[PDB]
This record gives C-alpha cells, structure tokens and sequence, in this order.
C-alpha cells in the first residue's frame, strides 16, 4: 500500500470505523454482556359474577368457579360469555338433531351411526321432532341441543368488567435472579384500586377484559356474542447492571381471529353429570367464551468478561479488515 | 505488494463467481433482503363423534364429544378417551386393599399406618379377606377398591379412529401486523362440510381423521388405543408476505411420541366424577387409556426491508475483497 | 507485504490461528454436527393419600383423582396442599362478606351489583352477617366463603410423600429418533423402589415433591400454607454420533417466587355441582397448592457433509484474514 503521503483520507475512515464498533457493536447491541433466558410460570383469576335469567330455569348465578373453566388457573383460559344450556339429558331414544337428516318414512333411515357428525346409533325409525319435520330416532342424549337459536344480547355481557389479575412468576436461573409483575412499585393500596393502562397504569397487574379485547382490536359485544382469541404477551427486557428495580415487565394484546363468514367465533361443548332420583343426567353447555392465551417471553443480560473481550477481539478484526478495504478501494 | 502482470482470467473467473455466490445464496436464497418475525398463534380443537359402549352391569353408555375430551374447552394437548376400566359407587369406608399393596394372613401381619409406596390408605390394623384365596389389609378409603389387572383387549372406545377433529390455529404476525388463520380462503364452506384431510389429495383440508393422524405419526390405532400413546402435530407457516397473503398457506406433520413397550406403555390416567346419591357423597372413577394429541404451531414470516439489504450488500462486498485477496495470495504464495 | 526472513513471530500467530479453526471452531462447537430441535409430551402421575379430618364434614380422603385438578395429565399442573371448604351452596338471599362493606342500615345498601369484587346482585337490604357487624342482603350462594381463618397446619401436608412419576418423550423429527425419560439403564425393579437424587439417582422417573420443593430452594411447610410455584426443566442435550444409549435427560429444579407481603403463594377456587334433595347445590373449594410447570428443551447433533465444509471454508478464510492483520501489525 502506497503511502505518499496519503493525509486523513483514509485516517478519517478509521476513525469512522472505530467509533461505529465502540457505538453499535459495543454499546447499542449490548456486547459486554452475556443474555440468557427465563422460566416462567402464569396464574391467572377472574373475580366477578354475572346473574343470568333463563327462561325454564330462572335466575342462574356465575362465579369465580363458573366462567373459569380450567378453574386451576393457566395461560390458556376461557371466560364464559354465552351459554346455551339443555338440561335433563338422560340417555334414551329420541328424536335426532334436523341438520343430522330428514326422514319421512322410517324405511328411508338405516340402522347403524352416522359417519359424518354422529349424534347417536340410528334405531332405524323416524320419529316426528316437531309437527313440522321428521327425524330419524337414535339412542343417546335424549334432549338434543339446538343451537340454532344463538341469544343476541350477550348473556354474561358483564365480562367486560370481570377483573382479570395476572401473577407472573419469572426466573433468570444463569444469573439466579427471581423476579414478580408485582414490581415493587406496585403494593396493597395500589391493588386495592386500579385498572390496567396502556400510559397511565403500566404497571398494574388487574387487566380489565373489556380493556384487554379493546386493546386487542375487536369489540367487546360482537366477539362475546360468538367468541374470540386474545393473546397477552409479556415482555421482560431488563439489563442486569444496573438496580433491580429498573426491570418492568411490558404488556401488549394482541386479537387472533378471522374471517367471520367461515366458523366465526371460539365455542365448546361441556356437561356436568349428577344423579337425580336414582337416574344418571347431566346438563350440556354449549359455550361461546374468549379465549385469553398469556405467552411470557423474556432476557436479561449481565457484565462478563469473556463476551466482552470476544467482541473487543473481533472489533479490532473488522476494524483492520475495513481499514484494508478502504485502502484498496482508494488504491483500486 | 500484489503482482499485477497479465495475470489473466484465472483471478478474474474467482472474483465473478464469488459475486455470483454473494448475489445468490447469501442474497436470494437466505433472503437477504427481507426481515422476519415470528408469531402469536392459538390452537382450538374440536372432537365430533359419539361413541356406544356396552358395559356389563351399567349397559349402554353414550360418550359425546364432552365426554371424551377432557379438557372440554379445547388445548394444544388433549387427550381422547380409547379405553376405560370404570369403578362406580365409591364410598368412603373400611375395606379390603387391593392385593398388589399388599396381603396379610393374620391381621397381626399388617401396621396401622400409610403406606410409604403407592399408598392406597390409612391402614386400620385388620386384615380383610379380598377374596376367598388371598387376605389383604383393612385401609379406610374408597370402598370398591379400583381392579386394573384386567385391561379389556377389545378397545370400549375403538370407533376413535373415525371420530373427526377440527383445528382452528390463528397466528398473527406483529412486525408485520398480519393475522392468519388455518381456514385458508381456498378452503370454503361446502369444502367443510364433506372433507378429510390427506397428504397430497388434501393437504389444506382442517378435518382430520383420528385414525389417519395415528397412522401418519407411525403408530397403530389399535395396539395405541389398547394402552395409550402420544401423537404430536406440528403447524409450520414459513411464508413470504412479498407475495400475495393468500400463497401463505400452513403444513401440517404428523409424529408419533413413543417409547419400549416394555416398560410403562401407553399414556393412562385415573380421573373421578363425584356426586351425592341417597345423602351420602360417592364418586365414579375411571382410569381411561387416551392418545395424547399435543399441537405445536411454529411458523416465521418475511417482508421486504432497506436496513437488511443495505447490509447483506455490505457484507457481500466485505467477503468479495476478502475471497479476492486470499484468492490473490493463494496464487502468488 | 514484506517477507525477507521475518522469522516465526508470524509463524507462531498463524500456527495458533490454525489451532484455533481445528479446535474451538471445529471440534467444540460441534462444526461438523447438524443441530435439531426435539417435540416433547410431558406425563405426570401422582401417587398418594391424605386423610384430612375437618370439624362438620368427618374425614375426607383425597387419593390421585382429587389433589390432581388436571386429572387428564397435563404438564402445569397443581397438587392440593390446603383448602378451605364451604359445602351446601344454594342459591338464594344471604348475607355478604363483611370485606364488601359494612352497612347498618338498609338504606346505606343501593341496589345492583359491585364494581370491584362483586360478591352478588345486591337487594337493597342490610341483613346482619352475625351479631355483631352487618352486611348488604344479595343474591348468590348463600354459605358466602370466609376465608379470614387459614388453617396453619397444612391439611394435605402429606404431600411431600405423594410420589410424582414423569414420563417425558421427545422426538427429533429432521433425524427421525425416538426418546423417552425411562433409559435403558432404568428397568423395572429400578421403577419398583427409587427416588430421584442430584447424584444418587439421577435417573430415577419418580421425584418426590417434598423433595423438588427442598431443590428448588423453598420450604415446603412455609409454600404449602399459601401455595408456591416450582418449575421442573428436562434438558436432552445429546450428541447422535454415539451411541443413543448415552443419551439421558437432565433434571433441573427451580422455584419461582416473589414477595411474600404482597399477594402469597398460589391460590385458586373450584366447586363440585350436584342436585341433593331435588336441590341444585354445589362444594365450593378454596385451594392453595403448589404449581408444577415441567419444560422441556433439547438438542441433537448429527453429523453433516456440508456444515462440516462451510466450517472449513470459514476457518480457511478466518486464517488468512488473522495472517494478513498480524502480518499488517508487525510491519505497521
Ligand atoms: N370436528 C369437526 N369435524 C367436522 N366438521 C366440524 C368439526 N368441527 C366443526 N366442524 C364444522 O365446521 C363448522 C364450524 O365449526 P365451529 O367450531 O364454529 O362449530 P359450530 O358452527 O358451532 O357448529 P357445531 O355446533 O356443529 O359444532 C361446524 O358447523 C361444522 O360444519
Ligand atoms: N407416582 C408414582 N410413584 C410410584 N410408582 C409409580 C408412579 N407412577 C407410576 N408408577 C409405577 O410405574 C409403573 C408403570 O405405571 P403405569 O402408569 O405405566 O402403569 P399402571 O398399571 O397404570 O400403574 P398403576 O396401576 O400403579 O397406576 C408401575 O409400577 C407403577 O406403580
Ligand atoms: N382479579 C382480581 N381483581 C381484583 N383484585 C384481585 C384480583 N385477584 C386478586 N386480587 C386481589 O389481590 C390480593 C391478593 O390476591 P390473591 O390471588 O393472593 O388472593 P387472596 O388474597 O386469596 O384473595 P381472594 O380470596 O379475594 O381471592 C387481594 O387484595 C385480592 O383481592
Ligand atoms: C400509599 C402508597 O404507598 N401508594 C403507592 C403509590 O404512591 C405509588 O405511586 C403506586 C405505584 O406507582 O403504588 C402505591
Ligand atoms: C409431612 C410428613 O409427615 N412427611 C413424612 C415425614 O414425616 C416422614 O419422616 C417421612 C418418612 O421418612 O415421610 C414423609
Ligand atoms: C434388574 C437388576 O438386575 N437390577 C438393576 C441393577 O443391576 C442396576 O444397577 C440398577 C439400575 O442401573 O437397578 C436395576
Ligand atoms: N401441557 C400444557 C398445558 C397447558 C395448560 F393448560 F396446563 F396450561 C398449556 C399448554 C400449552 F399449550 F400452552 F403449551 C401445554
Ligand atoms: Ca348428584
Ligand atoms: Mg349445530
Ligand atoms: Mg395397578
Ligand atoms: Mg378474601
């Protein structure tokens, strides 16, 4: 390489080079530091109560115990927001479910289960579910669920207002530091009376789900009346050097959904069986209910040595690399 | 310095296939050129079926689709009832243990007390003949003592493998603030009504059949369905959003979880339906063999950017000085 | 550059570069292995009983199906270690919590229902709780759940002895092998009698509870008054190019926890419905016990032609590289 005096042409580019590796490699994308990993663990509770008025069954309270179907408390948790209720199914036969067949002749039904959505062992007969059209008789649940008729007016429309509160346990085994989304910013009082915001309350622990599906993108009522998916996404980007009271976790609500034209909406049959007057019943809900998925994700990175010197060592690499470059370049 | 003396095409032919290398596998087939994210994706299952199974002493029981599903409201890992040995009317009172525990001629024999393995309860002392052959301790716990020794071979629930199960994944890319779901617009209603999935005739159908899961994964139905077993579908969504969003379309595949028959096989698990029968609180206990289906969705995206060009660029033009000098020194010695 | 007898001041760089790319490079980060991630199942089940006799209801046994909430197997998992039961809930007018409010009048009370913690539909009415304070007459289950008095001895204290047995299979897709926590090594008679030890019996399916809850840094009389949270990993870290005999799970106990004057432990509620007498009534359960989340994360390395190429190709060109610099050094 000629050196004729050659002046700051190429001493500015090394400068450039210099600055550019103690800035971004350094500095900005934290290369004194080693990262690592957390184990994570979510409880989640629900407190609220929603009294819904059935016709044929009256006053019908929902609790804490009710709604909250898993009832243990995880990531993946559905709160109820409608229901379609049949009770007193008993196993006897009865007229199937319209959307299964229609048969007017009892010869037109053959004896056997359906391949396709079996409702129950075809008997062989047509047995009239209305006055209107006929069915075929198959054994099973005897009170078939219609879910035709979907109710409107959300029955548990006050889930909108059923605190949420999240108690996410993280750990950083490599550093051994435990930390709690209770940051020590937030205390008793503070739980006694607070909702969750985005700039407000950052730091609260008591989502409100209305909040949340706001957050998410969808509307409140329109997703109840038929179901949908939020995802809460917990973020735990902390640096280790400094206090551990600078590390605060990040929230954000995510909507997972779809078209609405091809099976809108999150839905699940369950039953509670019970034995009345010496008979085995049990009383099918059909659920249309949110279904809030909590994915916590995190990283916090401490000073060593040995990625600090690596990056010092290929800092200097690519600053004599980029030096040589820069010559040939000029020197073509 | 670099001898430059009519050295010829023999450095020129190295530089231009290293630029064919730097514009092609680093630029087009990594995709250089475009960022990628992640996604936020939620799995909701749906078993439709219904099975009939003739017990001797309980006659007909119907199994619905609340009934076999455990979970009932639907998670990447959720287990469908294959087989079951059902134990009714369980009360709370002094009976003869189960012979495995142990067996006691006298009642000298047995201590009150728990038993530190495999308790089955509190030891009162006495021991209660089981039977008319063997004599076991007298615990205070569940009088019908659960018998296991006989699993039936003819599965109760084998029409499993025609029961059919609907996956809706919706995944959702934040970068890019793309949301997707498995209902993929070719898929259509009337699709859906009559549709099973397959690998080549169907590859986008979301109706899949239990036992066409079970043999994909590389299992059986019904030697899995006897004892147990685990089968674990996997999502992927690798897509490119330069293109039109209807090309991303997910891959299913099938794997089967299992392990030496010989030692612990299946997947079994013991679960109680309790109520209150003539004022006394008794339960139902089942100990149900099921498969094990575990949904797992992993999937990334990728969009055009400036920033990851700019340095593939510079990184491209970086190791093309590089390969030129060590090409040029290799050639000089 | 300059060559004219610099002797082995550069040649001793270049030998050490060289021992460099064949070592670390190559031989311990594994260059000419191909990497794969595994899918993994998770089984649990638990072993054990615990009669706890409680004052009204005469002893109540509790056996795998009951401390176990999620009975079908589940990775997160809770075991029962203290309840609180209310048993005979019906539906109807009672008297609230006095934790809602205190009114001694009924015109205090207004009716409707609570904005934080609802407890029920609020009538108007202030009915006396007991004799000495009163509480607002609303509609809900009648026996309302005084948690005030937790019980200090542990009633599923037991629990320590409730033997955990986890069955963990994972599989390489991209090298099509097969794994399970039962090693060869672990055969029958093993299973019959063994309890899992850091370095007595690493290998043994069977972890007491006690015993993880002692590993992972907590007490287990102080967590299971209140509930707490342990976190099992199972790390498959194995290298395809030996044997699969060799090939065994690593077991790691952490405990997720924060601080205890802020929200303490694990708590949840459940409730068993049934119809007594005609009657819809339900038991309503109040349950701190602790949280059992098994992860499981691992990785196979077999070996590959063309990392094992890209690897020498890299090594070569980082050489000549470190040549040219130390080179460019010594001359200045
Ligand atoms: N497991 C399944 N097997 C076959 N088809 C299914 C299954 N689950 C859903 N479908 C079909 O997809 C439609 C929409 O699915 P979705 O989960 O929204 O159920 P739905 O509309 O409430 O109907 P249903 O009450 O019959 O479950 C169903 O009406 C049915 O035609
Ligand atoms: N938590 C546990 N503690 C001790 N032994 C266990 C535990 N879980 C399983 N085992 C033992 O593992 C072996 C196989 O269990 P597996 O569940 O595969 O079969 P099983 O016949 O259903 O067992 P069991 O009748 O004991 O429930 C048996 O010896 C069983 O007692
Ligand atoms: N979803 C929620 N909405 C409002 N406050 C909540 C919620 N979950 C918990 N809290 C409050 O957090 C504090 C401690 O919560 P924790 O989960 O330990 O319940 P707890 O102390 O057993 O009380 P409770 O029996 O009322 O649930 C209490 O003040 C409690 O009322
Ligand atoms: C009485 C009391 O201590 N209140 C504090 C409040 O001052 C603090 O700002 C908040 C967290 O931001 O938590 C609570
Ligand atoms: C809570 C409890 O009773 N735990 C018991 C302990 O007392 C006993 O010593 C041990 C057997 O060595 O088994 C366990
Ligand atoms: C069946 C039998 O011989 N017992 C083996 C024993 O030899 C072995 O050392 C240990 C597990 O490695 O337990 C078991
Ligand atoms: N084994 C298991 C359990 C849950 C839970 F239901 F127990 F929380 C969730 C999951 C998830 F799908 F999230 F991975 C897996
Ligand atoms: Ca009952
Ligand atoms: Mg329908
Ligand atoms: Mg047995
Ligand atoms: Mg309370």
């Amino acid at each position: 390489v000629r050196n004729k005096k050659v002046g700051v042409i190429f001493r500015l580019i090394q400068l450039v080079v210099l600055v550019y590796v103690i800035g971004w490699v350094f500095v900005y994308e934290k290369g004194y530091q080693t990262s690592s990993g957390l184990i994570s663990s979510v409880s989640v509770k629900l407190k609220g109560l929603a009294v819904t008025q059935l016709q044929g069954l009256g006053p019908q309270v929902w609790d804490v115990a009710d709604y909250v179907f898993p009832a243990h408390g995880d990531s993946s948790f559905v709160v109820m927001t409608n229901f379609i209720m049949t009770p007193q199914q008993a196993q006897g036969h009865c007229a199937e479910n319209p959307e299964g067949g229609i048969c007017q002749d009892d010869s037109g039904c053959t004896p056997g289960k359906a391949e396709r959505k079996a409702q129950g062992i075809r008997t062989g007969n047509c047995v009239p579910f209305n006055g209107t059209v006929k069915t075929c008789e198959i054994f099973g649940w005897c009170p078939v669920e219609v879910d035709d008729k979907i109710p409107s007016p959300a029955l548990l429309h006050e889930a909108e207002n059923f605190t949420l509160f999240i108690k996410n346990s993280i750990s950083f085994p490599r550093f051994k530091v435990n930390r709690r989304n209770l940051v020590e910013e937030v205390n008793g009082t503070y739980m006694k009376k607070c909702l969750y915001h985005k700039i407000l309350h950052p730091l609260c622990p008591v989502f409100s789900l209305g909040y949340v599906v706001r957050e998410s993108g969808q509307d409140f009522r329109s997703l109840a009346e038929k179901g949908g998916v939020v995802g809460i996404t917990i973020d735990w980007e902390c640096d280790l050097d400094w206090h551990v009271r600078h590390c605060k976790p990040i929230y954000q609500f995510h909507g997972l959904y779809g078209e609405k034209n091809l099976s809108p909406g999150f839905n699940f049959r369950f039953a509670r069986h019970f034995v009345q007057n010496g008979t085995n019943r049990r009383h099918l809900f059909k659920v249309f209910g949110i279904r809030f998925d909590i994915l916590v994700d995190g990283k916090a990175g401490k000073f060593d040595i040995i990625p600090t010197m690596t990056t010092i060592g290929s800092g200097i690499g690519i600053f004599g690399v980029a030096t040589v470059l820069c010559d040939l370049l000029l020197l073509h």
